[PDB]
C-alpha cells in the first residue's frame, strides 16, 4: 500500500519494480484445469520450467517485474506463480477479478457477492496461499453484458476500498473502453486507477487519445501479437507525440502455457515471437529510441508509469 | 469386477452394501471452494455439515454413496475422502462432464476428452491418487456437438475400464434416447449405463423402452419434487410391477451446499426436505413397503442393482 505493492512473494517497495510488463500470462487456462489436467501441459513440471526459462531471458533484457492478469477463470494457479517467479528471481504481482468464462458459481453472483470475492482476494489472500492480489482485471465484450456490468462495478468498488488498479480486455476495434469508463466512473472511480487494455489492436487513435486525455492507462499490451508488430509500436510514438506520455503502459500478453483455446496454440505463437516476454525490452524499445524518442522517456513508461499504476492509491 | 474404487481406496462388492446411485456432497464449480469457501460459510462447516446429514443417511441403512459431481460441479475429491472418513460412508467419485464444461474442456477433441476421463479412472483424480468409480454426463435437449463429443469420450473411457456411465437429461424431453443411440453406436452395452433423472418422466412408456433395451432407470430425483414425491415413487412400482426391477436404480440426489445458482438455495431445499440424503430410506422405502413391495425386491433395487451397475464390466 501505497509505498508498496504486494507480489507473490510478498509486499516489494515500488522502487523494486523497475521495468514492469504490466500485462502477462503464465498460464492461459480455466479455474481447476492445471491440477486436474496437467499432463495437458506435458507435465507442471514441464510448464514451470518452461515459464522460468521465458522469466530469466525477460530478466537478462531488463524485466524486473511482470503483471500476470489471469483471474480464478483464467485458470490462476498463483502457488504455480510463487514458484516460477522465486527460480526466475522476477517479481509477479497477481490479479482478482473475472475474465470471459465465469463458471454458474461466479455468473450468478450479486456485485455485492463478487465484491466480497475481490476483496478476499486483495485483503486476506488468494485460495489457502497467503498470497495477495495486487491488481484486479476485468473482462467484457464488445457490447457490455449484464453481468460483467457487475463485475465493473465490484471492480471499481474494490479498488475504492483498496487502492489497487483495475486493468481491463477490450475489444479495440469496439471502442469497448468507453463502455468500460462510463460504468466505472458511475462508482466514482477515478481514470487513475484504470487501463483500458489490448488497446493496440486498436484502428482508432481519436478513440485513445480521448481515454488517454480523461487520465486513462492505455495497455498496448499485445504489440507482439501482430507479430504488423512494427504499426503497433507506433501507436506508443503517436500518444507520446500527442503529450500523453504518461498514460502508455507497454506490455507482450504472452504465455506459456495455453488450453483456453484449440490445442498447440501455444507452438505457433512461439515461433511468431521466440523472443517471449523480451520482445518489449528487445524489439519494441530499441525500435522507438531509433524514432527519436529519448531513454528517459521509455524509461518513465516501463519503470515510473507502472509504479504510479499499481501503487495503490487514493482509497 | 471384484473391487470398485472409492474415496479411500478399493472396497470388494459386498463391502458397498445399500448404495445411493446419484448423490453431490457439493455443487459447484471447478475451482470454487477453495477460492471461495466462505460462500459456504467455512470448508470447516460444509464438510460438518456433511459428515452430520451422511451420518443420518448412514443411521437409516446407508452404506455407500456415488457422488456424481464432476469436474465442472466443483468436485473436491479431498473433501470427499475426509467426509467419508469421519461419516463411515463410503463414497465413489466420478469423472465426466456436467453443463458447466469451461473453455479448456469445451475446446478439446473426443480424444482429449477421452484421455481426461482415463486419467481420472486409471491413475486418479488430480494430485490424490483417487481413482473414479463412474463417468458423469450430462446433455440438453436433442444434444449439443460437444455433449455428443462428451458421450463419445465417456463410452470410450468406459469401453476401456469397465466403469460404468450414468446421464443428465430431461425426461420431459425423452433425451435419454438420443443418449442411447450416441453410446451404442459406439459399441456400448446398455447394461453399462444408467439414463438419469428419470423420475421427472412424465411418460412410463419412454422409461419402459429403455429399460427393455438393457439400460438402468436412474429414478434419482425424488425429494426434489417435495421442494407430488409419491407419484414419481409409484414409478419405481411401476417398473416393478411391469418386470424390470433388475433395472431400477433409487436415489435422492441431494447436496449439502450449492454455489452453481442463487444465493440461499440451499435453505430453501433443506426446509423442503429435512431428511436430506435419508429421504429415500426413511420415506420412499416405508412407502413402498406400504404398497405392497416386498423386502427382497427392495433389497435387490438398493443393493445388487448398485453392486452390478458399479462393479466394473467388460464381459
Ligand atoms: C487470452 As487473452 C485476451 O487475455 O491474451
Ligand atoms: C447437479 As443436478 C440438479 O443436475 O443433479
Ligand atoms: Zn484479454
Ligand atoms: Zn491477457
Ligand atoms: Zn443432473
Ligand atoms: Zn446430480
Amino acid at each position: 500500500m501505497g509505498d508498496r505493492i504486494n507480489t507473490v512473494r510478498g509486499p516489494i517497495t515500488i522502487s523494486e519494480a523497475g521495468f514492469t510488463l504490466t500485462h502477462e500470462h503464465i498460464c492461459g487456462s480455466s479455474a481447476g484445469f492445471l491440477r486436474a489436467w496437467p499432463e495437458f501441459f506435458g507435465s507442471r513440471k514441464a510448464l514451470a520450467e518452461k515459464a522460468v526459462r521465458g522469466l530469466r531471458r525477460a530478466r537478462a533484457a531488463g524485466v524486473r517485474t511482470i503483471v500476470d492478469v489471469s483471474t480464478f477463470d483464467l485458470g490462476r494457479d498463483v502457488s504455480l506463480l510463487a514458484e516460477v517467479s522465486r527460480a526466475a528471481d522476477v517479481h509477479i504481482v497477481a490479479a482478482t477479478g473475472l475474465w470471459l468464462d465465469p463458471p454458474l458459481s461466479m455468473r450468478l453472483r450479486s456485485v455485492e457477492e463478487l465484491t466480497q470475492f475481490f476483496l478476499r482476494e486483495i485483503q486476506y489472500g488468494i485460495e489457502d496461499t497467503g498470497i495477495r492480489a495486487g491488481i484486479i482485471k476485468v473482462a467484457t465484450t464488445g457490447k457490455v453484458t449484464p453481468f460483467q456490468e457487475l463485475v465493473l462495478r465490484a471492480a471499481a468498488r474494490a479498488s475504492l476500498a483498496t487502492g489497487v488498479p483495475v486493468t481491463t480486455h477490450t475489444a479495440a476495434s469496439q471502442r469497448g473502453g468507453e463502455q468500460q469508463a462510463a460504468i466505472l466512473e458511475s462508482e466514482g472511480l477515478s481514470p487513475s486507477r484504470v487501463c483500458i487494455g489490448h488497446s493496440d489492436a486498436a484502428d482508432d487513435l481519436s478513440y485513445l487519445t480521448a481515454l488517454a486525455a480523461r487520465g486513462y492507462l492505455i495497455g498496448l499490451d499485445s504489440i507482439p501479437h501482430s507479430a504488423s508488430w512494427q504499426t503497433r509500436a507506433l501507436l506508443i510514438k503517436a500518444l507520446i507525440d500527442q503529450g500523453y506520455t504518461k498514460q502508455i503502459l507497454v506490455s507482450n500478453d504472452w504465455l506459456f502455457g495455453i488450453s483456453s483455446y484449440v490445442t498447440n496454440i501455444m507452438d505457433v505463437m512461439d515461433s511468431g515471437n521466440p523472443d517471449g516476454m523480451a520482445f518489449i525490452p528487445l524489439r519494441v524499445i530499441p525500435f522507438l529510441r531509433e524514432k527519436g524518442i529519448p531513454q528517459e522517456t521509455l524509461a518513465g513508461i516501463t519503470v515510473t508509469n507502472p509504479a504510479r499504476f499499481l501503487s495503490p492509491t487514493l482509497r
